[PDB]
């Protein structure tokens, strides 16, 4: 058996003090480079290990051998998320319920129904850069969440938060980016219980409060009106689990539907937001891209058939995905005393953290440019070793919402690609801001029209 390394220590405090920082993930990322494939973590009551290497993280994704944990991140965003698919156990009745229900709904084939309301908000994303004045700038995470939010609650709830119509956030999005808020900073909170917190508390039960209400009267008003609109919420009311026989309950169908919009806010727009950043600090990657754009997106709005076309595209965000994907964690229990990769033993109930953007970094799978991007890599599936690309986790627990935010991101990619060229005009110097995703903040454009109409 190895003994695991472990990082600098803080007498009483163990490795604590190392995620008291602003960017986590990026900190844990470097702790990854010095101590290598797995390194343990301790605090006064809890211990991790973070594994980096495809060799690991494969084994970890044995499904008969672990299952998802939830990580502290994920308890925190419970308490809104509730038992959610994203916030449930694997042994919680609510999640293979809403797991049958709703896995038809985010099929590869369902993208077909909700391509017409994707395309209605691309356009306005188009429309707002044409209708620029000359040397105005785009500020890039703020549109791409403005489509991304707005995408998710229009295919979903038949729902418009007219995002392109406002600067100040919808009112539900400012209560949901302040919970996820309160939940992200309450991790590294010492002393939650202190007086100083009872604003933080009040608020919280407020936003949440808030939350319940909007989601709550979308769900009543949609059942008194009878209305079959094609969409998520639709499907959740009429929907039956094969399993069991039973529907979902209005409580859980809330929970489902601000799940969503947590997903589609900047965990999905920060794929678009590195996507095109990595596109214009790679210019020979832009023109193969825009050259695919032009070649396929012949009509004046894309087809669901054009968008499957977009191999390039599809390419380029996969890489983007590689290097900076905007959920960069997950977390596993060991469901059985177990030993990885022959050399560390666990103990039933043991935790493991997978650090995405490490996999992604590992040489061997990838080879010794690592940190170039080359869409190219992802030209054969089948050439690419098991477990090696884990942007939307793993298993049965994987992203629901993988084929919904590829769609969206390929949509998007293809009509900016078409519709304009872009000029780094500052020079942009990458900084991550970590919350419950990663965007790459301060990312700025100009976008020159090639004044190719949308009529
Ligand atoms: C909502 C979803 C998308 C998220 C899932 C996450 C999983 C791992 C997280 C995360 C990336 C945020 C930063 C901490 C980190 C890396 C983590 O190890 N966290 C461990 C260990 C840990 C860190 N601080 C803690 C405080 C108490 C207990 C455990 C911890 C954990 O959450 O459990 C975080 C992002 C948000």
């Amino acid at each position: 058996i190895k003994e695991m390394p472990q990082p600098k220590t803080f007498g009483e405090l163990k490795n604590l003090p190392l995620l008291n920082t602003d960017k986590p993930v990026q900190a844990l990322m470097k702790i990854a480079d010095e101590l290598g494939e797995i390194f343990k973590f301790e605090a006064p009551g809890r211990v991790t290990r973070y594994l980096s290497s495809q060799r690991l993280i494969k084994e970890a994704c044995d499904e008969s051998r672990f299952d998802k944990n939830l990580s502290q991140a994920l308890k925190f965003v419970r308490d809104f998320a509730g038992d959610g698919l994203f916030t449930s156990w694997t042994h919680e009745k609510n999640w293979k319920k809403a797991h049958n229900i709703l896995l038809p709904s985010f099929s590869q084939q369902a993208m077909k129904g909700y391509h017409a309301m994707m395309v209605d908000i691309a356009v306005q994303l188009v429309q707002k850069w044409e209708r620029l004045n000359a040397d105005e700038h785009i500020e890039v995470p703020e549109d791409m969440t403005r489509l991304t939010l707005d995408t998710i609650g229009l295919c979903g709830f038949n729902y418009r938060f007219n995002s392109f119509y406002r600067d100040q956030p919808h009112p539900f999005i400012t209560s949901m980016v302040r919970a996820l808020d309160e939940a992200m900073n309450k991790l590294q909170r010492a002393n939650p219980d202190d007086p100083a917190y009872d604003e933080n508390k009040r608020q919280f039960q407020e936003d949440i409060k808030v939350m319940n209400d909007l989601v709550d009267k979308i769900i009543a008003d949609r059942k008194a009106s009878g209305e079959q609109s094609d969409d998520l919420l639709t499907h959740m009311l009429n929907g039956k689990d094969p399993e069991t026989g039973e529907p979902l309950d209005d409580e859980n169908i809330r929970y489902q539907i601000i799940t969503f919009l947590i997903a589609g806010h900047e965990t999905t727009s920060g794929l678009l937001s590195f996507a095109l950043y990595f596109l214009v600090k790679n210019p020979h990657v832009l023109q193969k891209a825009a050259e695919e754009a032009a070649r396929v997106l012949v009509d004046p709005v894309p087809s669901y058939k054009q968008v499957k076309q977009l191999k390039y595209v599809g390419m380029v965000l996969n890489e983007a995905l590689r290097l900076w994907p905007t959920a960069p964690a997950f977390s596993l229990y060991a469901k059985e005393d177990t030993v990885l990769g022959g050399e560390y033993p666990l103990e039933k109930g043991d935790e493991l953290m997978v650090l995405i953007p490490q996999l992604h970094r590992d040489k061997t799978i990838w080879g010794d440019d690592v940190e170039e991007f080359r869409p190219e890599r992802f030209e054969n599936p089948s050439a690419i070793p098991q477990h090696a690309f884990k942007p939307f986790g793993n298993g049965q627990r994987a992203c629901i919402g993988q084929q919904f935010a590829l769609h969206e991101a390929t949509l998007v990619l293809g009509m900016m690609l078409k519709h304009f060229d872009f000029e780094d005009h500052t020079n942009y110097e990458l900084d991550i801001k970590e919350t419950l995703t990663l965007k790459p903040e301060g990312f700025v454009v100009k976008a020159k029209s090639k004044k190719i109409p949308l009529g």
